């Protein structure tokens, strides 16, 4: 119910035109995402998380300095494709929220490429078994998701 | 070459009594030591990073807010053994140094287990595969670690 | 759709008594599991995979010696939790089908502890997050593992 | 003592032409070139360990079924770059040896691109970090492993 319902969100955030409201490449721009998606769901849609969580081996940002962390990567420069991966890595390392990071900073990553690059990623076309293995690589080295995803932009 | 005559550098830094004048359980307090241990090896001895380190497919905090994860790092409690051990993990994570950051905050975790239990680690009684194995996993879970050391403390 | 429909199986494999025909402790155990559970739902139900498949960092035993693999594992003695716990390690590590590893695996446990010790994994007062957490970590060490299990067995 | 005495004897296996003599791309071979370093160094030199070991939250080949897994992985092909890669990081999976698998294993690799390709890895203008990362990821994907090394190899 919690991730189909938040699907129709994401939803309605495009169908609306209210993405178009939304602030790229910033932390309250994401929380914006966060807030639109799971509002109502959960309780802490569009906030910062306060406690500390892992997955897979990786122990995100911890709480203690997430928001000084926030600080620093919004100011990550987007002038290239590569830029923008690597903003995106670290917004992934912040991982901001209790849940929700996955769908909230993939819509955030669009927004950026398109206001930037003019393009967005064809997400149909991207394997979630590569992405996430892509994904968790990425902290160390970012070449298997550029590689994912350089393949399935589209304009 | 460096690594046995920082081991002469920690043994003097004891046996000289200059241990009781490094600031306990302090980001400072750890750079006392990594400046002691290898002044005239390093050129970085006793100097906050800026760039960026990984080990074991693990990315340590990231250059750009290290220095904001030390201030909120080095406020953290030390008033139990498993207080002490969370901020050890994390000024692990934070992992403030291009290298020697295991000898230093080693002798920073002793120094705080000294001030507030009274207990140093009995480190001839661990196993360096088992104590890199837990520091491994400690990010995710610190268990293995205080399964490991808890009772190898020594008054 | 295909986790709905397996549920439904998993729980007539007890109520219909089948769960009494299984090997128990063995790779054609296991598979009888897995057959029984996706049988209709996965083409490969029931049958060792031949392809390579990792998680989180973890590449699973190669295809290529995975039935050599099988052979010794389930050779492995039962004798106390601890080795019934170390057997499902290793069935683990072997991960013998491109799916379903988990659901099929964790009744083969059940069966083993059940057999030899007279208890099974109380596995509804067991958190999915810690589980993960402790399976990813138990090619390792499986100590993660034991707390969590030894603390949620039931007669 | 240990290294410094084996890098004396890889020296000499090049120097005097004993290279040449090693049998290319079998397990065996593996084995001589370990017994040529490691000899009257490590007591178990040349010798398929019987104990189980890990790195970095990796576990390798588990002992009972290491034999039966080089059985498997020395007949693998050697045709291209691609293969004789994919070879090597199955032989770096089974980490036959308690210790100098590295070392070892990267002559063994060199015989087998020499035989196959003409070609060796110059190993100068290999980053040692790069090539760790890149072996530490090569069970998931061998992605930056081939990227490392085929731009860096001559003859
Ligand atoms: N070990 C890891 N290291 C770094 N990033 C990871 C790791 N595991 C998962 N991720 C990322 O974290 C995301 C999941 O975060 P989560 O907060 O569960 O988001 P979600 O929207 O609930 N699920 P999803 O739609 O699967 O992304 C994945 O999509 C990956 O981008
Ligand atoms: N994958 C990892 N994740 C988290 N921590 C790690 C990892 N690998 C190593 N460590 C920790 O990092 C320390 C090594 O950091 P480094 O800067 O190399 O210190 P060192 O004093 O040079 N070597 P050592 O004496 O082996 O600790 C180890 O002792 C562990 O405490
Ligand atoms: N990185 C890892 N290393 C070792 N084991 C893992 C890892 N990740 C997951 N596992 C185990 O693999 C199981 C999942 O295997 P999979 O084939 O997806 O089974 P499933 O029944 O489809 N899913 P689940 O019900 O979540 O177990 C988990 O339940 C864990 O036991
Ligand atoms: N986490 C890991 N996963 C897969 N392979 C690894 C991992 N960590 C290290 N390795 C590989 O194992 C080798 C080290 O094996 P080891 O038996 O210590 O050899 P060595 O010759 O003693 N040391 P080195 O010269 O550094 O390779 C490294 O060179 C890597 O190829
Ligand atoms: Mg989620
Ligand atoms: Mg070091
Ligand atoms: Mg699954
Ligand atoms: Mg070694």
């Amino acid at each position: 119910s919690i991730d189909e319902q938040s699907l129709h969100n994401a939803r309605r955030l495009f169908e609306s035109g209210d993405i178009d409201r939304i602030e790229v490449g910033t932390t309250a721009g994401l929380q914006q995402i966060h807030r639109y998606l799971f509002g109502g769901l959960y309780d802490f849609a569009g906030q910062i998380r306060e406690d500390n969580i892992s997955k897979g081996g990786f122990r995100f940002a911890n709480a203690m300095y997430l928001k000084e962390a926030l600080v620093k990567i919004e100011q990550m420069p987007e002038r290239t494709f590569e830029e923008i991966i690597a903003k995106y890595v670290e917004m992934n390392i912040a991982h901001p929220f209790l849940e929700g990071n996955g769908r909230s900073t993939r819509i955030w990553l669009d927004l950026v490429l398109k206001k930037n690059l003019k393009k967005v990623v064809n997400w149909q076309n991207v394997s979630k078994t590569l992405y996430l293995q892509a994904m968790e690589r990425s902290p160390v080295n970012d070449l298997e998701l550029r590689f994912l995803l350089k393949d399935n932009l589209t304009d």
